[PDB]
Parts: C-alpha cells; structure tokens; sequence
C-alpha cells in the first residue's frame, strides 16, 4: 500500500476519471470517501466493489463542499474530480446552465482546497482536474468550460504560495481526451478527435489516476503550482 | 477622429484605466458610454469633463450587466474594465467576498462579451482587461484574483471562435503595474514592484488605452483570441550574480 493509512477525499468520484482515482487510492491502501451528486446508483455499486464510502455532495452548493470537506478532518490527500461541461454556440446557452458551470468548474475547486488546508498536515496534497483545454486553442462551443479550466491554472499558483508555508502541495492534471461517459472512446467525435493527436486513442481514466497517484507521493514533494498535461499530444491537424 | 461614428460601451469606467480608456475614445471620436457602481461624483466629473454619458451599473448583478449592453444598441467596440481584487492569506479571505470577486472578474466579462456579439456587426471589437497576474507566478495572498485573471484567457480563445463567423474579434489584455487608485505609482509596493521588472516604472493609465485603441482598430481584424501584455518586462528579480 503506497498509500496505506491515509486519508483521501475524493470530491465527484462517481464514475469515469474520478471513480479510476477513487479505485487507485483503494488499491494503494487508502481510506476513501468520495461525492456524489445525480448518480446514486453508480456511487453506491463503487463503494461496495472497493469498500469506499461514498457521501452526497452537490458541487454546485458552495456550503455543501465546504462543510464535507470540513467534516473530513484531517485529510492527507483532497482531489477535486467533480465537473461538467456546458457546450453549444455561446449565443445560444442559458446563462444559468453557464453560471453553474462556473460555481461547480471554479468556485468549488477554490473553496474546497482552502478548507482542505485548514486541518490537512504538513506532507498533505491537493489535486484538481483541468483539462488541456485551459492551454489549448477550443473549439466552437465551449468557451465557457475552456474559461472554468484556465481558471485552475492562475488558482493553483497562487494557492501553491499560500500553502507552502503549511507543507501542503496543490497541482492541476489537464487530461486530453479520456474515455468516460462524457467521451466516449467509440461516440462519433472519436476519428475527428484522433486526427488531432499523436498517441491515436482516447486515454484510459486509470491513465490519470495514475498520474495523480504520482503525484500524491512522497516523491512529489517539490511539485507545486503546476499544471501536468496527459494528453497524448492533442491539438495538431493530421496532413 | 480614428474612431469617429463608432458607438463605444466601457464597463467600469469612472476611475483609473477604465477612466483613461473612456478618456482615450472620446478623444479618437466615438459617441462612448461608461459604467459606475461606487464613484458616481467621480463619474459625473468624468461625464461632464468628456461628454461621454455616465450609467449606473453594478457588475456583480450579472441581468444588470446583460441589461446595460442589451439597450445599448448595436456595440462597435465592447470595452469590459471593472474588475476588483481581495488580496490577503487564502484562509483569512471571506468566501461571500471571493464569489464576488469571481463573480465581476469572471462571470460579467463572459455574460457581457456574449450579450453585446448579439447585435454588434462585422468589424466589431471586444476587449477585456485581464492582467500579467493571468499568466505570471501570483505573490501570495492574490491566487482567486490570479484565477480569475487566467480565467479570461480560455474565455477569450473560445469566445474568439465563437464569435469569428460573425466578424467580431476578442482579445484580453494584460497589463503590469499600473498608476492607478489600486496601485499607486508612490504606495508602499513601489520599490518591490520596480525590483522585479525590467522598465522600472509604473505603467501609466493612458498606456494601457493607446493599446486598446490599436486593438480596437482596423489594423487588427486578422488580432483575435489573443493575450496582449503590457507589463515593463515584469516578474524577474533584480540581482548582479553576472558581474
Ligand atoms: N473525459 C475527458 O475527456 C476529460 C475530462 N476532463 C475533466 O475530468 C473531470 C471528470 O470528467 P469525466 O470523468 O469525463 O466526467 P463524467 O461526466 O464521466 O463524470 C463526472 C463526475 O463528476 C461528478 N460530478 C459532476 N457534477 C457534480 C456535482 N455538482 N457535484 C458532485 N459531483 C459531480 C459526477 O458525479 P454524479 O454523476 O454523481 O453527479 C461524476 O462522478 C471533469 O472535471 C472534466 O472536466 C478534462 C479533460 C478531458
Ligand atoms: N492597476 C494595475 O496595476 C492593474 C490593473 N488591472 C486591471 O485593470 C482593471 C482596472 O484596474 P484599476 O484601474 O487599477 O482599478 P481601480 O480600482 O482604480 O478602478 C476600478 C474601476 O472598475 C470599476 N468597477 C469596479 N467594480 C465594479 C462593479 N462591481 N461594477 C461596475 N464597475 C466597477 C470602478 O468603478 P466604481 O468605483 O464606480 O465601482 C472603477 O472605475 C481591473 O480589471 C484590474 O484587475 C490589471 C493588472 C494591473
């Protein structure tokens, strides 16, 4: 166990990339809790394959992931998993769908590390999934997710001098195309998808649990404030 | 009058760079409007010495916002200036302030650029002022301000496309330290803040206006999605271990 006798939270680990990290960390030894919020069912057939604890959590509710994240306690590793995607032309999605797509893709991250850092020790890490589109030029359609994603850039480097002083590191993982149920390996984007990039495959969500259990470590004591692309090189046009 | 004809909406323009930019654009020409929500003698004096009309808007209220550029009209050039900072350790900070922070520095910016590509025509412009802070090493005690600030920078990518089948571009633009009621040229951080550029000054208001105007011109309609700094060089520290 890599990470035997630690405690990991887990905010949206339902399924895809967050459920992958949750597994890891129960592999590895962990004790794990993890949020969920519209996908009870998926949550509760998690915790018992892995014996994780799964806890109701509405992201969008900024007092709802402060107050399970402060009900933790003292929590060695927090990995903020949880968002969604709101895509279409910018002139034509409802403004609340977008608002809440910034409450869940930027202020729960916000809020959640700082809590996170009032009671996790010296050696504890903070994670967050991005994505490779806070770099990337995005396509048509999904202006707003692109912003909630470069938002994690500018946080985590600030918030990585915030905690330094308290042992704690906070780094972002910025995913490229990963095989979940918001993007499928086989749904109709995949061949457009693959033209962009160099490694021709979705990236398996084990793939970035992987990532973030390097990251977690104790051989990453000194990556902070950084953004870590796993991406498979997406953003170039096959000729 | 470079901008002669044109009808200019500047969000958060009664004081500082929002000031100078209003300043700039009544200058150059154009029939410019301008939002206050705390100055409002600041904004009357700035009307009355400008012509420019002052209009009472609060940014935190996003239906205020999409309000004041809905009955603007057809916009030519969208200027999105308000922004504000909270700046201290991120566990001493108040949450109610940090979403309001969030909530004029990210949230109007996008429901603003979105509302006015409504009724703007082809060769329309929006500019958003972002800050180095997006892209640099934040100090400690800025990281919501510093989210925000890269925030704009996806905003401005995606929006970019967007926006390009209807010949509007978009771009954010980054200054450095600035000579303004947020960042006095003669405070107490002048001397730090020269120690970690390259042109050992403040930037002035007027500076980062000339930019805008450029931008907002006829030179840079192939200019769009585009992060443009004006910063003096700013974030490495002054040494002499190479002599
Ligand atoms: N798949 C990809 O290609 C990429 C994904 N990402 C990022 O990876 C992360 C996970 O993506 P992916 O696994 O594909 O997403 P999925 O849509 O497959 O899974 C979303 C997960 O987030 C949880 N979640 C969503 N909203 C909330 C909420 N309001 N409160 C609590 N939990 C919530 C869901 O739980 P529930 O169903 O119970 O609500 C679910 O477990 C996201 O942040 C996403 O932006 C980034 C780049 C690429
Ligand atoms: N000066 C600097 O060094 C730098 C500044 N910037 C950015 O430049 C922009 C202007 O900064 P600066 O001129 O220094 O700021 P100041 O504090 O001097 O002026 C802020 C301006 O924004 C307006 N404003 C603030 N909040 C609101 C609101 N809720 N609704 C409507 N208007 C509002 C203010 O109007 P009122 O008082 O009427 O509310 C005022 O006109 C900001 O976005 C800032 O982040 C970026 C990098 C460096």
């Amino acid at each position: 166990g890599a990470f035997t006798g630690k405690t990991v939270l887990i905010l949206g680990g339902s399924r895809g990339i967050g459920a992958a990290i949750v597994r890891r960390f129960v592999t590895d030894g962990a004790n794990v809790r993890f949020t969920y919020a519209g996908s009870k069912d998926a949550a509760k057939r998690l915790a018992q394959e892995t014996g994780a604890t799964a806890v109701f959590t509405d992201s969008a509710d900024r007092d709802a992931v402060i107050d399970v994240v402060r009900k933790s306690g003292a929590l060695d590793i927090l990995v903020v998993n949880a968002g969604i995607g709101v895509f279409g032309e910018a002139l034509e999605l409802n403004a609340d769908d977008i608002d809440r797509l910034f409450k869940i893709n930027i202020h729960a991250p916000y809020h959640a590390s700082v809590e996170a850092a009032r009671q996790m020790p010296e050696g504890g890490r903070i994670l967050i999934i991005g994505s490779v589109n806070g770099d990337r030029m995005p396509v048509a359609g999904m202006a707003a997710y692109a912003a909630s994603k470069s938002a994690l850039q500018g946080m985590a480097r600030g918030l990585a001098r915030d905690f330094g002083p308290r042992g704690i590191t906070i780094n972002v993982v910025q995913p490229g195309p990963i095989d979940t149920d918001a993007n499928p390996a086989n749904g109709p984007m995949r061949d457009m998808l693959h033209s962009l990039m160099a490694i021709k495959r979705h990236g398996q969500p084990e793939e970035v649990a992987g990532m973030v259990a390097w990251l977690a470590g104790p051989e990453a004591s000194f990556v902070t404030g950084a953004m870590h692309t796993i991406d498979g090189a997406f953003g170039a046009l096959e000729h």
